[PDB]
């Protein structure tokens, strides 16, 4: 419906532009008839989400790169995709006028948009926090009494999560985790640096935790919102290091294990949250297999975990196969979801980078490889920063898929948004991914899954500067006729019989 | 010989203060007797006591059973970096203050290091951005010289760390970036490799470089044990990598080793340089060293594979170091380069760190226990801001000088390092040590040239650990592992 207005600045690709009056959106999906494919196309040369169309052909003659489709051969369902409702993207969307705040909001979750069907909602204050703060700060209130949500919650993320809510297209999955306890239930007294809970699994400390997490899941409902999912613990493994600056709380992997068998998993079990699924680790992929082995050969740990939370920083360290592989073939009935990423994070990157290519490159790159190892959903971080990547408590800053410019009244779509939603305004919650195999070796990265009403979804990533010809092979419907342009990405729909 | 002088800065545990008149120093026991070093979080830094080794023991406690017959891989040896940061640090105090911090490195009053990693030119840790060839388009090397970093900070410096070791010091260097006019880039820094192909003039004149570096050192009576085929190379196929790098896939650096490096160092006067490849993350073997060491051509020139180990990443050895070595049985593994942190994040100093000691211990004990011959500590010395860098990319280190007060301090990754160095002289042998019971310890045996034992026992746990070390040879040693205590136990076997 409205195109991108386009800004450089100065990076390799351009921005779009968006105000209180002006957002680019789509048109609701059209049908295409059996035997015509639709691409959507994104180019660090411009094109934003650019819809095409074009025949099937029933015969192809050549040599070129064949990509096959195995509609047989089938693999994980899809949760879905979306991103973290911090303090910080919050505070920058309801610093919008409320006609931006709105076309900010659709951008995210509405048909017009890109169609997010989750929301990472922290539990108290985490880095990208502007302060400290824990929902139990009163020393030694082991009865939880004391416990409330502060302005953070009540004024900021509760109403930004009713109004994302009301606007989706698809039913909203939130998934909660908390970075940090009271002070008074840690070995460090102190937020952040090396500090594990008091005591030992089953005593009053590890009892009080769990409560916390009822306490939570209590007040949110009183809000009118309930939890599809929460995590053990934020990135455990970062409470384990000495000097850690961030909101943390260090479990070792027997530490977790125990800790959900003895406290969290019936806490949780013998609460009006039963239905809210436990996800372990949330931490990097490097951990594992070794985290998911321990946790998960335990039957009382075992019974209450649905699933592995991974984050992205140290995918490069870590092979998709040795971990995400190994973990799957070992516990194949346990899901693995991605749950954190951000780039800008390293110490000489340059915290958000408007219209950066490699920035949303490094998004669908990611998505495509968690896809093609069996990860279920794919989670960014701050739904938004301002211009500088903040606010943040510790100066921290890193880039976002969509920079608030307040002083302005105006927002930028980077690339990564439109990276993202090649993947999220088109594979709803309940695709399939299926096999998809390659005629010989190419630079491409290639994913295909059927959607719930048998219809075809093909994600064509191009890193490379070059042109590649392409053919898509559907053994039902035909051969779809392509070029990969170099630096690109694509997705491909058909309809099948 | 002399105790430490402690001083807390807030953080777990102590450092031991020097300056211009006062260092902490040290001074084998008959057959029966055995002797323990100890040092703990609350103060003690490699204290000697000693004890009876008795003939029976009767109990359930944890035992450690010596297993002498098991073989594995004979030391090289233990040292670190003399980057310009180092150099910089170490010649700002006075000469006095300078000889007691070369002495607590390398003399035997100290902790006898025996290997130094030398930088071919700039790095991070250096305070400007240079290499020995700038003039561009010098093909022939015509132009190629020492400047003032090596000249008068490390020539003499290694020059001095030599006299003062008793034990011969290996050196071993390293290239960050080559000319920028070598590079597809044509910069220091960034993303870029080499240009063209292996075999090429510019791939034969980067071969030609390292053979005029080892001619420049040798005109200073400096002859070296190895060198790298490149720090970190991949580093340089990372987009705006911050500082000096040389991008290499691991079928680039196959290719450069097989056409250019290998037959280079071959046909020159110092064939006799061992070439160590990989020279980056553990975390990139085995994929690393199968692509390198599949090809004969490469295969041929290459004597080991040098591993780099940042101390905030959690993973398993065995993955890394364990299958690289049942892949390469015949191929050393070395560790070139350790330091806190994570690499491509950000940390400080702490002052007194037990945790970083701890750290230290823990990784050195892994890779003796995964087949690794080596180990090399980063920056043998920095400011309290963990520098000077040029890209403000600090680290932590086992020697902190203080120019204000001509002071230096010896934190706890010092006397951790010195645990093993002090006490595992090269040839040295790793043999089997297993324990009786599941425990909380981190524990490695070893066999010296002459067939006495070295046993390093690092108790990461708050809790006291009592023990019992068995040797076959000898009898029992009764002993307690105190919570946050590293000993080393030596003793004669025959
Ligand atoms: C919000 O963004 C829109 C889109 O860029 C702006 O609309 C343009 O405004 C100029 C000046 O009035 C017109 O000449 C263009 O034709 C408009 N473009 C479109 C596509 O309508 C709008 O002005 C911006 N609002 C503010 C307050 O900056
Ligand atoms: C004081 O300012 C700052 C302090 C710290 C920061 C800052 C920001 N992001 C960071 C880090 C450390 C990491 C890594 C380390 C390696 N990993 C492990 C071992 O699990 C993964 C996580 N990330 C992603 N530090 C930024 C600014
Ligand atoms: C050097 O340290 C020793 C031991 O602590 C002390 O006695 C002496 O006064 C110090 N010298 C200077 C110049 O500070
Ligand atoms: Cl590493």
């Amino acid at each position: 419906a409205r195109p991108c207005i386009p800004k450089s600045f100065g990076y390799s690709s351009v921005v779009c532009v968006c105000n209180a009056t002006y957002c680019d959106s789509f048109d609701p999906p059209t049908f295409p008839a059996l035997g015509t494919f639709s691409r959507y196309e994104s180019t660090r040369s411009g094109r934003r989400m650019e819809l095409s169309m074009g025949p099937i052909q029933a015969n192809h003659t050549g040599t070129g790169l064949l990509l096959t489709l195995q509609p047989e051969q089938k693999f994980q369902k899809v949760k879905g995709f979306g991103g973290a409702m911090t303090d910080a993207a919050a505070l920058n969307i309801l610093a919008l006028s409320p006609p931006a705040q709105n076309l900010l909001l659709k951008s995210y979750f509405s048909e017009e948009g890109i169609g997010y069907n989750i929301i990472r909602v922290p539990m108290a204050s985490c880095d990208f926090s502007i302060r400290t703060y824990t929902y139990a700060d009163t020393p030694d209130d082991f009865q939880l009494h004391n416990f409330s949500l502060p302005e953070e919650d009540t004024k900021l993320k509760i109403p930004l999560i009713h109004r994302a809510l009301q606007l989706a297209q698809r039913p909203v999955s939130l998934l909660a985790s908390p970075w940090t306890s009271p002070t008074w239930l840690k070995t460090n007294g102190a937020v952040n640096g090396k500090g594990s809970l008091k005591g030992q699994p089953g005593d009053i400390y590890h009892q009080t935790w769990a409560r916390y997490f009822v306490k939570f899941l209590d007040a949110y409902a009183e809000h009118k919102l309930q939890f599809w999912a929460v995590t053990a613990e934020n990135e455990p493994s970062a409470g384990l290091l000495s000097g850690y600056p961030f909101q943390c709380l260090g479990f070792t992997p027997e530490h977790q294990r125990d800790f959900i068998a003895r406290d969290l998993g019936p806490t949780l079990a013998n609460s009006t949250h039963h239905n809210v699924r436990l996800l372990m680790l949330d931490d990097q992929r490097l951990l594992l297999p070794h985290w998911a082995k321990v946790v998960l050969t335990d039957p009382e740990a075992a019974k209450y975990v649905h699933g592995i939370a991974v984050h992205w920083y140290l995918d490069f360290l870590a092979p998709a196969k040795a971990t995400l592989g190994e973990t799957h073939r070992l516990f194949p009935n346990t899901m693995l979801f991605a749950s954190e990423a951000c780039v800008g994070s390293k110490f000489w990157e340059q915290s958000v980078r408007l219209g950066s290519w490699d920035r949303g490159m490094q998004y669908s790159h990611s998505i495509i490889t968690n896809l093609l190892y069996h990860v279920v959903g794919w989670t960014d971080w701050n739904l938004a920063l301002n211009p500088e990547g903040g606010p943040n408590w510790v100066r921290n800053f890193v880039d976002s898929p969509i920079i608030v410019d307040i002083t302005k009244d105006t927002f930028y779509k980077q690339p990564m948004f439109y990276h993202l939603g090649h993947f999220s305004k088109f594979i709803p919650e309940g695709s399939q991914r299926v096999g998809l195999v390659a005629s010989q070796k190419n630079d491409l990265d290639a994913v295909a899954l059927m959607h719930p009403d048998g219809s075809a979804v093909v994600v064509v990533l191009n890193r490379s500067s070059k042109d590649v010809p392409l053919t898509i092979k559907d053994p039902a419907v035909g051969f779809l006729e392509t070029i990969s342009p170099g630096y690109s990405i694509h997705t491909y729909l058909w309809h099948r019989q």
